[PDB]
C-alpha cells in the first residue's frame, strides 16, 4: 500500500533514501498486534484512531491526556494518517499528569502493569510498549523496564533530549529494552538527541506531525517522537511474523539502513529504523 504526501518520518521508515513523501507498507498494517502508549494518556475519541485506541489505566484523577504529548506519540505509532502501524490497537496508560510529569515510583507501576494487563487483551500477533519519558538514572526504573520486556512485550524507550550519553538516562540506559535516538529529515541525528553505546536504533524525531488534543494536529520534536516509530514498526512487523517481542529490536538493528545519519558519535549505533518493504 501506499499513502501519498505522508509525514517525512513515515515516508523515512519506508525508505532505503531520505527526500521522499510516499509511506510504503504492508496492508496488513500491524492488524491483530497491541501497543501500549506509557505516557500522558490518548485522547482515544480523535477521529485519526477510529475505535482502536483506548484508555486502560490511569494514576491521576482522570485517564484524559490534558496535554497532547502521550496523543502525539500515539498517533505515530497507529493513527490513519500519521502512524505506522495503521491497523493496530493502542492502549493509553497514564503515568504522567497533564504537565508531562510523574513520579518514578508511578512510571514503574505502569510499566508492571502493562505486564499483566496484556493478559487481558487480544493480541495475537504480539505486544508491543511505546515509552516516551525519562529521567536520572535509577536502577529500579530499569528494572521495570526490564521486567516488562521478560514478559514478552518489545519494549521501546526514548533516548532522552540532552544531547548527551543515555547511560546516565533511565529507562534509555536499560540493555535489554530498544532505546531510541532522534533524527532529522535530512539523515542528521536531531541536535538534542541523546546517543551512547546503550542506543539500539535511531528514529525521525524533528518536526513529526502527528495528531493532537482537541482532535488536531501538530508538528514537534523529540526522541519521544521517533520512539512511537521504532514502536509501531515492530507492532507491524511482528503481525508480519517477521520477529516477535523477544527479537524485534534486534530484528530492527539488522534491517536498518546503515552507516546513512550524520553527526553520530563515534562508538554509537549509525542505524536508521527501516521496513525493508518492497511494494
Ligand atoms: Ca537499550
Ligand atoms: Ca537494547
Ligand atoms: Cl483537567
Ligand atoms: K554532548
Ligand atoms: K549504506
Amino acid at each position: 500500500a501506499a499513502q501519498t504526501n505522508a509525514p517525512w518520518g513515515l515516508a523515512r521508515i519506508s525508505s532505503t533514501s531520505p527526500g521522499t513523501s510516499t509511506y510504503y507498507y504492508d496492508e496488513s498494517a500491524g492488524q491483530g498486534s497491541c501497543v501500549y502508549v506509557i505516557d500522558t494518556g490518548i485522547e482515544a475519541s480523535h477521529p485519526e484512531f477510529e475505535g482502536r485506541a483506548q484508555m486502560v489505566k490511569t494514576y491521576y484523577y482522570s485517564s484524559r491526556d490534558g496535554n497532547g504529548h502521550g496523543t502525539h506519540c500515539a498517533g505515530t505509532v497507529g493513527s490513519r494518517t500519521y502512524g505506522v502501524a495503521k491497523k493496530t490497537q493502542l492502549f493509553g496508560v497514564k503515568v504522567l499528569d497533564d504537565n508531562g510529569s510523574g513520579q518514578y515510583s508511578t512510571i514503574i507501576a505502569g510499566m508492571d502493569f502493562v505486564a499483566s494487563d496484556k493478559n487481558n487483551r487480544n493480541c495475537p500477533k504480539g505486544v508491543v510498549a511505546s515509552l516516551s519519558l525519562g529521567g536520572g538514572y535509577s536502577s529500579s526504573v530499569n528494572s521495570a523496564a526490564a521486567r516488562l520486556q521478560s514478559s514478552g512485550v518489545m519494549v521501546a524507550v526514548a533516548a532522552g533530549n540532552n544531547n548527551a550519553d543515555a547511560r546516565n538516562y533511565s529507562p534509555a540506559s536499560e540493555p535489554s529494552v530498544c532505546t531510541v535516538g532522534a533524527s532529522d529529515r535530512y539523515d542528521r541525528r536531531s541536535s538534542f538527541s541523546n546517543y551512547g553505546s546503550v542506543l539500539d536504533i535511531f528514529g525521525p524525531g524533528t518536526d513529526i506531525l502527528s495528531t493532537w488534543i482537541g482532535g488536531s494536529t501538530r508538528s514537534i520534536s523529540g526522541t519521544s517522537m521517533a520512539t512511537p516509530h521504532v514502536a509501531g514498526l515492530a507492532a507491524y512487523l511482528m503481525t508480519l511474523g517477521k520477529t516477535t517481542a523477544a527479537s524485534a529490536c534486534r530484528y530492527i538493528a539488522d534491517t536498518a539502513n546503515k552507516g546513512d545519519l550524520s553527526n553520530i558519535p563515534f562508538g554509537t549505533v549509525n542505524l536508521l529504523a527501516y521496513n525493508n518493504y518492497q511494494a
